[PDB]
């Protein structure tokens, strides 16, 4: 069937696969847990949280154990396994960069910093970085990350197991600004490149004329882009699925590149420079580690372009991370991924993170093809619950739905909406159709309204409670009376893993 | 076998099923619970209660999907789930009305307001009530009602399944007083039809020169209770079933018909003008969400006439209202009815409720056939516990029992009854003949007495502890001593679901 | 000195008093309070409050105990209070309207309802309320309210202790939306008067065309405000003091005129209507009991007009609305009252209320001259902190004030601003000149930051901390270092009532 692709459509995004626009569902294993003698079990746990996508890495480390001889043992593993258990497979790739350092690059690179040399800090010293200024070290990545691919092509072309593929972790530098050694001090004494000035509307000049105080900021930027752009070009020509960098972002009041987070990665100060040098890659995400409203919607906002569809790659396994999955996707978003699933020490919080993060993935799964096609026609709104805050309204031209969060299940609101003592309120709203509408979410209650211009009275006419089975409509039973009363309520998962339901909702005029 | 059928001999009244008198214990469906989807587990939920009755509705909205055509798909699953699990069931009719509103009508009937008119407020605005002035209205209800009469007839004219039916819930106006439309503004400077103020015993006027400030609510009563007559007596023609009616009532400091409850209905306040309306309804039911136990007595007080006895049809599921069946029988109640039981989130107040109800029915369904007629015959007393008065005496010509709460199960009782912390104590007494009683409760003592005007001494002769097993009174033991010297102790259900003894007292003298 | 006088400017507003504009900071006594043995220690405690102004009933009743006489006792008594202690006066007259019923009516009208008709409601009833619609009840209330206001002019001319009156209290009608006695049926079938109907831009025709469901509460909204309009008329003949009317509002779902708040007071739906009978109504008041940021801060955006200031004429007496007094200042606010302060039992939260009371006043009261003038010239900006959303920005051109709440009163804020656990962040800034500023607060930390289009860079020059004693700056010392190291840090009251200090903030560049 088709090629997974990446599609941009009116400033809509959306990930094609098997044709179909599609949304990922995601759990990430622990760096380490990468190895034949642990994935069996640690997918198990990526099944027990109903995600349809396995985030997992393949190393640089052990797919080049010597140069030019490529070993194959673990991709291998972790695709058989997934697919034996129904997954789709993000790979992530290991390479020059995961946080900000080379600790994944080969031995026989970390043997040789003369035939590839690290990054020199402002005191000339080393750092675990590679140097992004000298042809020998980004040939050897473009040179793995093709035959990783062309592997990839072989063993993976028809079945289309691997979904995307991540373009090195987090990339950048941790422990200088930018490169010191010979080249990268050559480097910065040379203007900006011409193609770049224009891409952002700039008239030629130096670093520093550019940009500022951020001259050496962005020159490691461009630096970090352009290295990746030929890895990720080079797999391009091998297997073009399609491809992205995660970001570990300039948030929290992270201020100083280098130290609070790796300078020059996909960072807001430095988005637009970034993807200009990145026509190969073609999106990117954001790993978002903050339970706070305000910081996770900022994000989102500096994130959610025209040019970049909202996609989280990474955010904290824990409970109060779980209503943003309903933000992420109200925001256009393709994807949500939590992070550092299996082998925890059992807690109270890793109990009440597995069991927060199965319910909208169990709630969500069977509706995602639904979700995604919406959400590219701009027919999807969904939201998650703002403490201070526990109201939204969603429009819908003729009609509106008022959203509260903190009512009873059942019965009159109070006066004054308290919200959710554990703000965990979220809901999603569909148009399926000028007068039919699929709702559902956890701890939320919703009402429809209509105004329209006519002199005509608005009502409900049917509202179905149902499941999707195969992408087929089964009606469980019809809501009305005391269940429509008060709106529609959505309350909690009970013990047994059942989240709360989905309702197709037909409304009409009198 | 026999018609079921309602009786009234005496100023006392029973129901009558299959040729005897039959005490309800009933458990009702959530509204929106109806359909062949839900009904198995929802059903086995009653059985779990132990009640004989399952109460659950018929949708006219389903029921007659377009003008003339019916299906009864639902109507079938539930009389065929009944009987499998061995339920008699009370079947309601969701039609015009249901809690003071329209919104179980026909999707044909809310498209054509103007064939079907709505009501309209004192601003000359719609709300969600059909027009009690319209012939349409109540020909189409009255049609479809004889429809589902005449194949209740034809499915169930032998077996009786369904034993009662009630026609609309909790009928009424919710959104304003009376209506406002041209008919009812019409109808409203007319003058109270010469019957009703004859019944009421009243001279001939104006509604406001015979109801005063209520000249509004009056006139709103009378028509919904003509309106329910009509309908009523067409599906008396089909299949004369007993039939009611349930109330939302005027309590609790409810002070606004049209708002507090549907103005209009079988109100305290308009008992007797809705009843003078209605001779094709039998009874009517009380829906009492209290725990308290001077509104609850109060209430019961209020429709415990002697034209009407008392019928508990809607009652909250919870553990506080489980002593008030003791009660109601005990004023010669024909049933008790808990709602809305199935499907609840699992908690400890609903495991409580669960608990507390089940082991009353539990209790008192092997004894159901005795206790509906010696309730019949004026041989039964029963109490619930009051709070500040933690005694009761009940006479029996030369005996009385004299009915202590919060006693221990042995010994001294103090001087100053406690209570029951809880409250939960209630006890019922069959006389079975002049010297024989039968006893079982909860969590109270009895101790019998005889006074009698003679010189001769009252003593306990014979009490037999057992159960009734197919109607055949089983002994377990007979009770002396120690648990004969304090009176007759009850106490709490143990964790294995077995409730309190029944037990056979008999008496005599020297 | 110049006569109290009511000013708007630039769509601005204020209070002027003395020649000058003034912050009212007030506290209201109870309404039984304003007799000559109460008041000196109820006076007494409103000093303690650090209050400038008192609000107090006059009471009908008691003033017009005959026809024609006039008793002045009560009044003197409260004048004289308040001149004794340095306090001006709100003076409120219960007329025919105190909360929407007529109980301050004098008795001799009490028993005379043949002459003073009172309204009937829908079912022809009498309510508590006097007639809109017969003469004889205006005229009695102008003529009694021209003689307050003559005595008023006598006795006060020149002292002008009294520097605002509430004409009425709470207008509207309880128990009924409109008239039903036969003047108000007649005037409710003629046609809305054109001047009206021009004043809304608004064709002619009938109420019902012009009003849609809201035709009687329009109605009488409009009978109640031109009632009100020629009591104040005829008082501003006598004395022409600023007058003003407060609001039983239309918030906190309150949805029924008649029964949850007066029918026809000056409510948010029929506002316009209601000041355009009203031109001697100089501006409207709001009573807000709530605690709620989203509904205090709605109610304050519905109220703060081109046409009218925020104005709060009540609120509760509690700690929880302490911060709103910065929130109705920053909204171009005149004043703030607390509502019910004498003579409560004692308690922890009654305790709360006057230390969190007093303790603001205590603040801003040194500082009223300079806020009023500073909000009448657009040049004062003022917030209250919300749950959700713990930081604010406030432009002031060239510069810009970040306020945080939730941060130490020492050293570095968290990544994510937790706000104050009991949300009594509050924080103001009144722009001195081009470069200076002066900040004031409560748990609050704010931090300058300059833009404005050059090259230079921003710093501060001089932070002096300091009150003013009767109109001088008094400086006790000069903030640098640790104090200026992470903001501005204000934080809480001592237990010796002293507030947290007053800054003048001078900024420069380089």
């Amino acid at each position: 069937e088709e090629l997974p692709r990446f599609f941009t459509q009116n400033g809509r995004h959306a990930l094609l696969v098997d044709g179909a626009p599609y949304t990922i569902l995601a759990a990430q294993l622990h760096n380490s847990s990468a190895w034949p003698a642990v994935l069996p079990p640690a997918l198990d746990q990526v099944v027990a949280l109903h995600a349809n996508t396995v985030e997992a890495p393949v190393y640089w480390e052990q797919f080049e154990p010597a140069p030019g001889r490529f070993d194959t043992t673990n991709v291998d593993a972790l695709i058989a396994g997934a697919r034996k258990r129904g997954l789709r497979v993000a790979l992530l790739w290991f390479g020059s960069w995961k946080n900000g350092q080379m600790h994944y690059v080969p031995e026989w690179i970390k043997r040789d910093e003369a035939t590839y040399p690290r990054m020199r800090d402002a005191n000339g010293e080393p750092v675990d970085v590679l140097s992004p200024h000298v042809a020998a070290n980004v040939q050897a990545d473009a040179r793995a990350f093709t035959a990783l691919m062309q592997h990839l092509r072989k063993i993976d072309g028809d079945r289309h197991t691997v979904i995307v593929v991540q373009v090195e972790n987090e990339p950048g530098a941790i422990g200088t600004v930018r490169d010191h050694g010979p080249a990268g001090e050559a480097a910065f004494a040379q203007p900006v490149p011409a193609a770049i000035a224009a891409a952002l509307g700039k008239p030629a000049g130096s670093w520093q004329q550019l940009f500022g105080a951020e001259a050496a900021e962005a020159f490691n930027a461009h630096a970090t882009a352009a290295y990746i752009e030929q890895v990720a070009a080079a797999g391009k020509r091998a297997y073009p699925l399609p491809l992205y960098v995660n970001t570990w972002l300039r948030y929290k009041g992270k201020r100083y590149p280098g130290m609070d987070y790796p300078s020059g990665g996909a960072t807001v100060n430095v988005f637009a420079l970034w993807r200009a040098a990145t026509p190969s890659i073609d999106f990117i995400g954001t790993d978002i580690y903050t339970s706070d409203y305000g910081e996770y919607t900022k994000v989102i906002g500096q994130y959610a372009r025209p040019d970049n569809p909202a996609w989280v790659s990474e955010t904290g396994f824990e409970a109060a991370t779980a209503p943003y999955l309903f933000h992420v996707l109200g925001q256009g978003g393709i994807g949500f991924s939590v992070f550092g699933i299996d082998g925890n020490p059992d807690s109270g919080a890793n109990r009440a993170a597995i069991a927060a993060h199965a319910a909208n993935f169990r709630q969500l799964a069977p509706l995602q093809r639904l979700i995604a096609q919406a959400n590219l026609d701009g027919r999807l709104q969904a939201v998650a619950e703002q403490p201070g805050a526990p109201q939204r309204t969603l429009r819908f031209g003729d009609w509106e739905a008022k959203v509260s969060f903190g009512a009873p299940l059942w019965g009159d609101a109070p006066a004054i909406l308290p919200g959710n003592d554990d703000h965990a309120g979220r809901l999603l709203v569909a148009q399926l159709g000028p007068e039919e509408f699929l709702v559902t979410g956890t701890a939320a209650r919703i009402e429809f309204f209509r105004s329209a211009a006519d002199t005509r009275h608005g009502q409900l006419l049917q509202v179905e409670q149902g499941r999707y089975v195969d992408g087929r409509w089964q009606m469980e039973r019809q809501l009305n009376g005391d269940q429509t009363d008060y709106g529609l309520n959505f309350g909690r998962t009970d013990a047994a893993g059942q989240p709360p339901p989905v309702l197709r909702v037909r409304v009409g005029s009198y």
